[PDB]
């Protein structure tokens, strides 16, 4: 068939990344091109990226009430047409190359202009297509019959801004949109007063409006503890104007799709429109040329399925040497990775770390950024414990690989996972991962190639008082999850574990399939 489609979120790998999320929109865009299509991805501008070149083209996006003129600036790379939004709302921020604190300063704190700067975002991202000639200013435009994929809260306006300005004055009127929905907690919860500045119809106000008890923090500075009033609040929500004017809902797992439809717990507070809609889970793939141990760039010895015991245990003297840890090729070797915050749950998992070296006698690897409090008892481990365990906060691509060939088990004490892509990574490497029960992790992790003890528990959640002393009890489901996998370490069952792991395919191709056919729908052929 052969369409046009336009990726539109906040993250792109390599430019832009917290974690999956840019993933996702670098590899998802790229395997559809390889299909024929003619894609474009759209994110913006947080740093001046070396090679992105600005088009010439700019544009005025009316925000706040005031004009505001952006630049558009172009690459193609794998076939795709990226764009970045060019701003000094975006571009100039805090400062120390943006990376990672993209949307916040801190951790928990965010910027006060994220509403003007994602309403800025996908006003603009709509122009692109209408006014930028690709792959060369000499080339053709991308036009009117193109499929928008919307990639959580942030693009989570362009729906809506298509149908309330664009489609009112006789264009994209065959354009569809699909939102795509990564994350359920982050839906872009604002105050009321933010509406004005928003730019959008009075009409369009009804799907914005919405009502709760729990609001995220106030968009000051210092504050980081959302407020939970007993009468529910009048305040925004991007994320249900994504899910009203969508023309379907995708999300990124089988599993994960059922526990949003299942209620106001596992849809936040918007389990509603999607039981109501429908929501297809379609589980993330990974980069095979990118992620292959039989290949790998940045790997001293690279192996297959067929010799992989060696092979890892070679990487682990490395692994274990980079580290500073005993090299002992005996002795079980966990490793952690995600952000660290309560999602990920770093800090039930470092409650439990005497029981895995102690008493388990294990070596653990422990990778993440994120909060304060976190990150300073993750650089404190290899004090405590002394040559038997490590934290590093900040690390290169380069160091994540070397991890997963070189770890014997890989850990994962979500609260709760949308999909998740270090388990998909480990298993590819034959690391065998030791996972929490929810989500991605349920549907990826099967008894054939891992274990899966139960869930973490939360609060009410969206992070309110924080994991009650108490709750963070859940520490024990770990000692105890762990405690049997590690039993087994060395059988012919570990050995049949690290083989049945590396024989499954995690390639999109498959994926891409499904995604390909739900835009067909969508639209028609
Ligand atoms: C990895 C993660 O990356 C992005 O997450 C962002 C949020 O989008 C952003 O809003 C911000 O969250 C803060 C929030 O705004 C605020 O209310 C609160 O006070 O503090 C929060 C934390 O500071 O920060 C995070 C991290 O920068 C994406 O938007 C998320 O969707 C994404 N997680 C997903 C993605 C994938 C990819 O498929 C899944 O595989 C993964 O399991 C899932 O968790
Ligand atoms: N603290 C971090 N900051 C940014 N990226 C990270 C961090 N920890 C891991 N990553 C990278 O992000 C991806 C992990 O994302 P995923 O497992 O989908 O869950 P999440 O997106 O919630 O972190 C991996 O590709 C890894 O390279």
């Amino acid at each position: 068939k052969k369409l046009t489609i336009v990726f539109v979120g906040s993250e792109c790998t390599p430019w832009s990344k917290t974690g999956g999320l840019g993933d996702v929109m670098r590899d998802l865009p790229v395997n559809l091109a390889q299909r024929g299509h003619r894609v474009m991805s759209i994110q913006p501008r947080y740093d001046q990226y070396f090679d992105a070149w600005d088009t010439a083209v700019r544009s005025s996006i009316k925000v706040n009430g005031k004009l505001e003129d952006v630049g558009f600036f172009h690459i193609t790379s794998k076939g795709v047409d990226r764009i970045f939004i060019d701003h000094p709302w975006f571009l100039a921020k805090v400062w120390g190359i943006t990376g990672n604190k993209l949307y916040g300063a801190k951790t928990g704190v965010d910027y006060p202009d994220n509403p003007m700067r994602f309403a800025l975002m996908c006003q603009a991202a709509l122009e692109a297509p209408l006014r930028i000639p690709l792959p060369d200013p000499a080339g053709t435009v991308y036009g009117e019959d193109v499929i928008f994929v919307c990639n959580d809260w942030h693009s989570a306006l362009v729906p809506i801004y298509l149908k309330a300005n664009y489609k009112t004055r006789g264009l994209y009127q065959n354009a569809k949109s699909i939102f795509l929905l990564h994350n359920i907690i982050y839906q872009g919860r604002f105050p009321l007063e933010f509406w004005p500045a928003l730019n959008l119809p009075e009409a369009a106000k009804k799907d914005l409006v919405f009502e709760s008890c729990f609001a995220p923090p106030p968009l000051d500075g210092i504050s980081e503890q959302p407020i939970i009033s007993l009468k529910p609040m009048a305040m925004m929500n991007f994320l249900q104007a994504g899910f009203i004017h969508a023309d379907r809902i995708c999300t990124v797992s089988p599993q994960f799709a059922a526990e949003v439809a299942s209620g106001p717990r596992g849809g936040v507070e918007l389990d509603k429109y999607i039981r109501a809609k429908g929501i297809t889970g379609i589980m993330n793939g990974m980069d095979i040329e990118m992620w292959d141990a039989s290949k790998d760039k940045f790997l001293v010895t690279k192996y297959t399925a067929s010799s992989v015991d060696e092979g890892k245990a070679a990487n682990k003297a490395v692994l274990q040497a980079e580290m500073g840890l005993k090299v002992s090729p005996t002795t079980p070797l966990i490793a952690f990775v995600g952000r660290l915050d309560d999602q990920k749950g770093a800090d039930c998992m470092v409650e439990a770390m005497p029981y895995l070296v102690n008493t388990l006698g294990a070596q653990v690897v422990c990778y993440g950024s994120g909060r304060e409090d976190m990150a300073a008892k993750f650089k404190a481990l290899e004090k405590q414990f002394p040559g038997m365990a490590k934290g590093k906060t900040a690390f290169v691509p380069k160091e994540e690989h070397t991890l997963m060939a070189g770890a014997d088990y890989v850990l994962m004490p979500s609260r709760f996972e949308p999909c998740g892509l270090v388990q998909l990574h480990a298993m590819k490497y034959g690391a065998v991962p030791i996972v929490s029960c929810t989500g991605g992790l349920k549907d990826s992790v099967i008894p054939e190639c891992g274990f899966t003890f139960e869930e973490i528990p939360s609060p009410e959640y969206p992070g309110m008082k924080i994991s009650p002393e108490l709750i963070a009890k859940g520490t024990k489901i770990i000692e105890e999850g762990c405690k049997e996998a590690l039993a087994g370490y060395g059988s012919k069952a570990f050995a049949g574990m690290r083989a049945a792991c590396m024989k499954q395919d995690f390639a999109w191709k498959k994926r891409v399939l499904v995604y390909e056919k739900v835009f067909y729908e969508t639209l028609g052929i």
